[PDB]
């Protein structure tokens, strides 16, 4: 019956040559949970709404304002790049295959263990005891039907251990509810206090009320016994693990060189911008590479921090991430800034409630945009740039000296061409379920692989109730016995990839561990200190080179 | 003024099998087939916030 | 966020651009969101009173 393991630890990364340049990349990972008797012992429906910074008139984005319902399930998500492969291996991958996707996903739960902690005063004090409790079981349950509302584990950054050594507490589960906020608009100062700031009630035709004991066969399991999932088959898109260097600037046949370099110091020239071969949209009679017709636009302007507005409230309108280029544009450009904790990947020697915090910046050079250097000019396009016919990122545009054409431009259009946004090994999304809507985006910013088909199917899991001698819900009496949880997970991330070859002359950047210094990729970043303190940082996604044309 | 590179002038009598029926007579057309995707019957409340 | 009454013209002349409808939302922003009003008959629908 009961006393007998029910499962196996490996928590390693196989490599299985396939061949034709493809390999299968298998990555099981193997951890410790750690759950507790949750407080809340039905659905709550608490109504979140921060005064502190949205009252204020300065304060804006500051706005918490929301309505979420609490359920009494916890979460086991492990959707983290960090999670599944090691830090070592990700060097490899990035290194050699030229780019991956996924393919199988299992999972699995033995020795489960549940005990109670009963008080016993020890010479005048209170030291608590823990027995063992067989009769006593958990409960188990994987939406695979995702009947309930997708919550990323990534998008809180509350999802498993990234150390192995180490155990791990599941993050609570919890969903967003319909409520109409509504916030108004005030600058630094305004005459007289923000005039419309309140939550809202909630709607018939938008009241989305699940519960876990309707929307799943639960599993009740107890010490001896163990649970397993189905092998899951993913059906998004392979991602690309180069970056790309090419701009609009350069892409067709070269200008013809007119003039040869005498020396390694001057260099060439080009022929008669007036009088030379080529395409140009002006009507003008000469060309350049500034004028000349490309294939297609490399990247696009993106509105710099257009915050939009809606029924629920005011949220920052996401914008695709690019390269920063010589601008520095981080925030304009979309340049992502996490905010990871101690059992995510901080050092845990930085005692403190302030986490590790860093801004991605992306690899697609070619789609990288620059605010000081943007400008527009009249239609008569000519030479000489006129005072008024043009318009550079220094023309207040609003009656405000700080709001340029920059800050509101879309340069979507149907020849906009981009790369995808490079994955993160630490902390890092990797699959998403994608928008029930009929004409959902082309991709999206928090995971690079999205679900095309149906979704994994989050795996939710509760402690079972262990009632006390006396019970009565009438008289609001829920006397439980205190009791929590240890059960290991087990969970096998099957990926194929491909790797691309030496197809140039000089050698490709790559991803190197540089001695202990100054330097970014210092081995003790990634080394254990002599108490035994380790941290995780981000790693150089996308090192090799790759040509756009 | 009509030009002469966006002149569409169609006429029913020779864009079309006419069919002449009377009193007696009846019309029928084939089963037409739709390759149009369904469109969800419900809406959404959650916004980019939640 | 859609432009609000943007009136594209063209060789055929001036037109509305059309938006994909949207809630409203509290704002209470119909022609802003695209709100579709319609203009139907008796025949069609309207009271044969009126």
């Amino acid at each position: 019956g009961v006393g007998v393991s029910t499962g196996s630890y490996d928590n390693q990364t196989h490599y299985r040559f396939l061949g034709d340049g493809w390999v299968e990349i298998t990555a099981l990972a193997t951890r410790l949970v750690h759950l507790n008797m949750p407080k809340s012992e039905n659905y709550c429906r608490i109504r979140v709404h921060n005064t502190t910074d949205t009252s204020v008139k300065g304060n804006m984005a500051k706005d918490d304002a929301h309505e979420q319902i609490w359920t009494p399930w916890s979460l086991v998500d492990a959707n983290a790049w960090g999670v599944w492969l090691q830090p070592s291996d990700w060097q490899y991958i990035c290194n050699t295959m030229s780019q991956l996707n996924l393919v199988s996903l299992d999972q699995e739960i033995f020795n489960v263990v549940l005990k109670t902690v009963t008080e016993q005063d020890l010479g005048g004090q209170a030291i608590k005891i823990y027995n063992a409790d067989l009769t006593a079981c958990m409960m188990v349950a994987v939406d695979s039907n995702n009947i309930l509302p997708y919550t990323p584990a990534a998008n809180s950054m509350e999802t498993l251990g990234f150390y192995p050594w180490k155990p791990t507490i599941a993050s609570p589960y919890r969903y967003y509810f319909c409520v109409d906020r509504d916030l108004s608009v005030t600058y630094e100062n305004q005459e007289g206090t923000v005039e419309h700031n309140v939550m809202g009630t909630p709607k018939g035709m938008n009241s989305q009320f699940f519960t876990i004991e309707n929307t799943q066969q639960i599993t009740l399991l107890r010490t001896g016994d163990e649970f397993a999932t189905g092998t899951y088959y993913f059906d998004t898109n392979p991602v690309k693990l180069t970056h790309t260097w090419q701009t609009n600037r350069q892409l067709g046949q070269p200008p013809l060189l007119s003039t040869f370099p005498e020396a390694d110091t001057d260099a060439g020239t080009l022929t008669a911008q007036g009088s030379r071969h080529g395409t140009t949209q002006m009507g003008v009679n000469w060309v350049s590479e500034a004028i000349r017709t490309r294939p297609a636009q490399v990247g696009f302007c993106q509105p710099h921090n257009d915050f939009e507005a809606s029924r629920a409230g005011p949220f920052a309108a996401p914008k695709v991430p690019a390269d920063i280029t010589q601008g520095v544009d981080k925030e304009a450009n979309g340049s992502v800034r996490y905010s990871y904790g101690k059992q995510h990947g901080e050092n845990w020697a930085s005692h403190g409630p302030a986490p590790e915090r860093y801004t991605w910046d992306e690899t697609s050079f070619g789609s990288g945009r620059d605010t000081k250097d943007g400008f527009i000019q009249s239609a008569p396009l000519v030479v000489p740039p006129p005072l008024n016919g043009i318009l550079t990122n220094a023309n207040p545009i609003g009656t405000k000296n700080d709001i340029h054409f920059s800050n509101v431009f879309n340069s979507y259009g149907p020849l906009t061409a981009f790369s995808h946004p490079s994955p993160v090994y630490p902390q890092g999304q990797i699959w998403d379920k994608e928008l029930d809507l009929e004409h959902k985006p082309r991709l999206h910013i928090t995971a690079p692989f999205v679900c095309k088909n149906n979704a994994p199917g989050q795996m939710l899991v509760r402690l079972g109730p262990n009632l006390t001698d006396q019970y009565d819900p009438n008289g609001a009496t829920l006397s439980r016995i205190v009791t929590y949880g240890t059960f290991f997970w087990k969970g096998k991330l099957t990926m194929r990839a491909k790797l691309r070859a030496n197809t140039t002359w000089n050698p490709v950047y790559q991803v190197s561990a540089e001695d202990n210094g100054n330097s970014y990729m210092s081995v003790t970043k990634w080394l254990p200190t002599a108490t035994g303190n380790m941290q995780s940082v981000p790693l150089i996604t996308r090192p090799v080179a790759r040509n756009t044309y």
